């Protein structure tokens, strides 16, 4: 089926409360939304989240960058997924996130056209419950501590903590979680990339007495290198996230043995065609893998969903961004339930798209 014509929108929807995090603070999800029309009449969804402090990219770069490639997808095959995938990077470098979405809205064509859920359309299926965190962001311990409670207290069994602080400080922010929301509940932490080396190791033997179940990117992306000695010196689990975007940075990471586990997030590997490969390496390397991601809505935390259920190797979730939306924009699409437990579409394709006329409502433009 050859693709006509792809539409690009900008969507910027607000959050309840501010996102925080050691990098910085959002108040919107302003994503992309990607829309290939084919001849046949089918149309494929695709959505990406930029955040400037770890993509490198915008909402405003995406929506241009993204013009360049639907220009070089017109009149291709919407199923040679492997060609277009690289025909995109043959355009232009890097752009992960902007070319996440094309990809995924491929995929969404393709496992229409084959009549399956995406999830079975890429082998996997549903053997398992996929059950989310709800994250805390970063801010003042009495704050966190009330959130997190909050959390508790709308069922959430696992939550995540946004670090990256002060050693001091970081402690008092687990401790003070601990105290007000128990031991039984399940804990992650997530430093994007907020301590030194050294920090990372003082607060990490200091943490270990609190049950938490991995920490995420401790130190800077740059300092990959180091992780090894970190992973060494510290009981509690380490998880890559920014270190881990691609294939070539999985299998780097695995050889050096940096970590324990990954977080994969389809706008790092530049869509599903690579995640898939870093999900193989993992498999072969033992590695428990968490699927995670942005400020997408619901419609990218599906496509991240389904991928979720194509290996056993996956067993970790963080998908709880959407529900920080004032307004969901989504129709149909994963759905939560209590205890945070996520259900996958059944019907064909990705099974999600945009309710009606919140597209028509959205600044667009149209390539062809
Ligand atoms: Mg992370």
């Amino acid at each position: 089926m050859i693709i006509t014509q792809v539409e690009l929108y900008k969507s910027p929807v607000k959050l309840k409360e501010p996102f925080k995090i050691s990098l910085g603070i959002l108040t919107h999800a302003n994503n992309v939304i990607v829309r290939i029309h084919t001849a046949s009449g089918h149309i494929g969804y695709g959505e990406c989240s930029p955040f400037m402090t770890i993509h490198g990219e915008s909402m405003d770069t995406a929506f241009i960058v993204g013009q360049y490639l639907a220009k070089g997808l017109i009149g291709t095959s919407c199923l040679d997924i492997v060609s277009n995938s690289l025909l995109m990077d043959a355009i232009i470098y890097g752009n992960s996130c902007i070319k996440s979405a094309f990809n995924i809205a491929l995929y969404d064509l393709a496992a229409q056209h084959a009549g399956l859920p995406l999830y079975a359309f890429l082998g996997g299926k549903k053997d398992k419950i996929i059950q989310t965190d709800y994250t805390v962001s970063i801010d003042e311990p009495h704050k966190m501590a009330a959130d997190a409670v909050q959390i508790k207290k709308n069922g959430f069994e696992i939550i995540k903590v946004k670090v990256g602080g002060s050693k001091e400080l970081d402690v008092e922010r687990i401790r003070m979680i601990r105290e007000a929301a128990g031991d039984s509940i399940t804990l992650r932490i997530d430093a994007n990339q907020g301590w030194s080396v050294e920090t990372a190791i003082e607060t990490l033997t200091l943490l270990e007495p609190y049950n938490i179940q991995h920490c995420e990117e401790p130190v800077s992306r740059n300092l990959y290198t180091a992780l090894p000695k970190i992973r060494q010196a510290c009981r509690i689990p380490i998880m890559a996230d920014e270190s881990c975007c691609n294939s070539f940075d999985a299998e780097r990471l695995i050889q050096i043995q940096a970590c324990d586990s990954f977080n994969l997030k389809l706008s790092k590997s530049a869509g599903i065609t690579n995640a898939l490969n870093i999900i193989r390496l993992a498999e072969q390397a033992h590695m428990p893998v968490q699927v995670g991601g942005f400020l997408e809505s619901r419609l990218g935390f599906t496509a991240a969903a389904h991928v979720a259920l194509v290996s056993k190797t996956i067993c970790y979730y963080d998908f709880d961004t959407p529900l920080m939306f004032e307004a969901d924009p989504v129709r149909g699409g994963i759905v939560y339930q209590q205890r945070g437990i996520i259900e996958v579409p059944e019907t064909a394709g990705l099974g999600a798209g945009y309710q009606k006329d919140y597209l028509s409502g959205l600044e667009k433009i149209c390539i062809n």
